[PDB]
């Protein structure tokens, strides 16, 4: 028997990446995967990449879920990628004709953890279990399940919450400052959509980590087991979710470039898929990258969405300006492929923004990390990379969309990053654990295979 | 359910080819695959080659044969790959604790055409299932069958089922060579072709018209087991030749390669070469002399080597031939028959001039001639036979190039091709009915 399993996926590629990946696992591991896409696209990235994974694996099934008319006026954000997560959430019980359609036969209901609390109820109905898959670290999904409560406890959100902690079990409390700053903002869309989904991962039988237990001390078993005893699903950590052989493009402009650099002299730039730095920090960076006296990859956003920058870079920094940098670096605004930059001898350091995906490839390449939090659950995942001892984050720095930094500060910083020999003795061992986590009779190994087994 | 199948493989390139590439078909429909393999490989291809699948597919288990010791004292051949055959032949005993372990259960074997004779019993002692994986054509496969009944009965006619005759000079001259190794297995094999279940071959029935699904009842009529046309097989997942092709117009580079394993003598070297400078046209030219550690100047020379440079593309390497036929500026291909490449072409589209040097090919020419997808020049005989000068070769070339309805016929054939896998095409049908029988 292949036990089938279902995908339920939503918009946004830190969403997409790691379901492709573990569908691209589980595929591997004698399982019959099948995605449930949407169209169109908000971004082509997520387009190419399904596009790419169905072409390297032909016994994946795809099935689009057709999201009924939407009505973006009774909507609290601008953000598409949001947007599209309502959009979604708002046709669910249309899943049902699509799940009752397929064959084989569903064993089990993989879901994205932003679509949780609307489409666990349509998993009950057809006795199908359900499982989230949570994209972000395991501390963010404590706090996405301790949240509410919180919220309850409190009368408002008011001048009265000033920077004191939010207790999780098992875990270091979290600072309001640390906390994502639109969880403030109750009635926000998003912050809408955390309450419910985090009230429902409870409902899920099981909730899936992109993670290694020793990526995060030895807590794990023993939050695994409170749990079991309160009656909670338990956490598995099915990580490190290793990338594609599509994913890897060995010609890339970028890569030649790299390849004529002395080893572990390059600074790797990058702050996500859906996110773009504001002008002024734009500028000020590409000053502190020069000032740095390092080489250095950089990938630019002025849009969060990869269709709408038709922006060239000579429009912002401009003319001399941006052959200036060039002199000192590699500089695009484009879509590169980013794993296959972090594996290459010649990067010393990653500059990231605290996404869980980016930073758990630079877990996985070994490379050391100047974490540079911007919004959302970033300043909690730069603090477990802190705690690694794979990279440091600046915390005079606070959230990017806030607060400006200036480009000399930014220089020392990088040079700081360079520098530091302990975080390059850590990045290897962590590498190496990284690897036994996967490894038959590793953690990861161990409880994929207990899943399956369930299945089974 | 996950089915569980076997492939049992053999030396030999040509042979191990359809073999990977099978083997990657199935388990992207759905089933477990368990690779059987032997070390050391004859060349490195074949070991490079296993290494690359397993890679791309860590679903895939792969279990090592271990083969009697065998003195090439007989050796009836010198052939390195054919007498690995023979390796692996004498020890099929070996076979059965082998198959009974792997788990999963098996629910079917597939056996490479070379080895079926010693290998078919194997399987009806476990009863499990046992299909055959056929390389070459289907004219060729009937002509393989058909044979032994020929021997127990000059260069006329030999009979042959569902088919044009074949005349003894198209026949492989190996077979008029008897008690040679090659000709002595075949017999054997060809006999046995019956008791396995099913016969899988690399085609489609619009390569071949429309008799395919008639010769199928016809021979449930007769008690054979039916012939299954899971082709094409598409070639797998897993620079500088490339790099140069891109430099280059449309249409206008003639490709040129003759095999894995085949070598050309160098007087015919030197005269493909002077029909390739006096051809007129852009080149990709891949040579042949795992051995090969003499450089292409050293046959060639250093002088007559810069000549050639200037007007083409001249390597002595394995090539990712598919790469290069599915590029646009390759315009055709100079072939020895092969099957492989010349489904590579059919799938790409390319239009070819076949030039049968031995074994298969004289057959595959005829049905690459019978396709319109290419020609092959007769006159031209048997290229390890006969030498051919440059003049001919150039010209012949022109004709290849100049050719217009070759390229009409590509395309066409190549539509053929593509909707043949796709679904309700005839040659995906006939897996489905395969993989829901096992079941
Ligand atoms: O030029 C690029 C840009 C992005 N990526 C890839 O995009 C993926 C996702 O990036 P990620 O690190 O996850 O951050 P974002 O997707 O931009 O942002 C949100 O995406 C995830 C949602 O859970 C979270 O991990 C982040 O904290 C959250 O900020 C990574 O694998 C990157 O390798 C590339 O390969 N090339
Ligand atoms: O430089 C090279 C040479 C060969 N190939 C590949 O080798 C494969 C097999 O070659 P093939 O066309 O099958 O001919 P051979 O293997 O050299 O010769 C024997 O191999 C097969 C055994 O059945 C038959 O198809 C042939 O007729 C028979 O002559 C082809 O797919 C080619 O793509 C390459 O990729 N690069």
């Amino acid at each position: 028997s292949c036990p089938h399993v279902a995908l339920l996926l939503s918009s946004g590629m830190g969403h997409l990446t790691p379901c492709l990946r573990f569908a691209a696992t589980l595929v591997q591991h004698h399982c019959r995967v099948t995605i449930i896409t949407n169209y169109p696209t908000v971004s082509v990235a997520e387009s190419r990449a399904i596009s790419l994974l169905l072409s390297d694996f032909p016994q994946i099934t795809e099935k689009q879920f057709h999201l009924l008319p939407f009505d973006p006026s009774t909507a609290n954000t601008t953000d598409p990628f949001f947007l599209r997560w309502e959009a979604i959430r708002r046709s669910a019980h249309l899943l049902n004709p699509l799940l009752s359609s397929i064959s084989p036969p569903l064993s089990a209901l993989v879901i994205d953890s932003s679509l949780v609390s609307s489409f666990v109820p349509v998993a009950a109905n057809l006795d199908l279990p359900s499982y989230v898959l949570f994209t972000s670290s395991t501390r963010m999904c404590s706090l996405e399940e301790t949240f509410p409560a919180f919220v309850a406890s409190k009368t408002n959100f008011d001048s009265i919450q000033l920077d004191d902690v939010i207790e999780i079990p098992g875990f270091s409390p979290v600072p309001v400052s640390s906390v994502p700053p639109v969880f403030l903002n109750l009635n926000h869309l998003f912050t809408t959509m955390l309450i419910q989904n985090g009230q429902s991962f409870r409902k899920a039988n099981g909730i899936l980590i992109n993670t290694f237990e020793a990526l995060e001390g030895g807590i794990l078993p023993g939050i695994n087991d409170k749990r079991a005893a309160d009656g909670l699903p338990p956490y598995c950590s099915v990580g490190p979710l290793l990338p594609c052989k599509f994913e890897k493009t060995e010609c890339s402009a970028p890569v030649k470039w790299l390849d004529d650099q002395p080893e572990g002299s390059v600074v790797y730039v990058s702050f996500g898929s859906r996110f773009a730095l504001s002008s002024e920090q734009i500028k000020e960076l590409g000053d502190g990258l020069i000032r740095s006296g390092c080489r250095f990859l950089w990938v630019v956003k002025c849009k969060k969405v990869d269709q709408e920058d038709e922006e060239s870079l000579d429009e912002l920094l401009g003319r001399d300006v941006l052959e200036k940098i060039k002199k000192y670096g590699f500089v695009i605004k484009n879509w590169v492929n980013q794993q296959e930059i972090l594996d290459h001898r010649a990067v010393g350091g990653f500059v990231t923004h605290g996404g869980w995906n980016s930073s758990m490839e630079a877990v996985w390449h070994g490379v050391p990390m100047l974490v540079w939090p911007q919004f959302g659950d970033q300043k909690i995942n730069a603090e477990v990379i802190e705690r690694s001892g794979l990279g440091m984050w600046v915390k005079r720095w606070g959230w990017g969309t806030q607060q400006l930094v200036k480009g000399e500060e930014i220089g020392e910083r990088i040079k700081d990053l360079m520098g530091n020999n302990p975080l390059r003795v850590r990045a290897k061992t962590l590498r190496e654990e990284a690897r036994k986590a996967i490894e038959v009779g590793g953690s990861s190994e161990k409880t994929l295979k207990e899943l399956i087994e369930n299945w089974k």
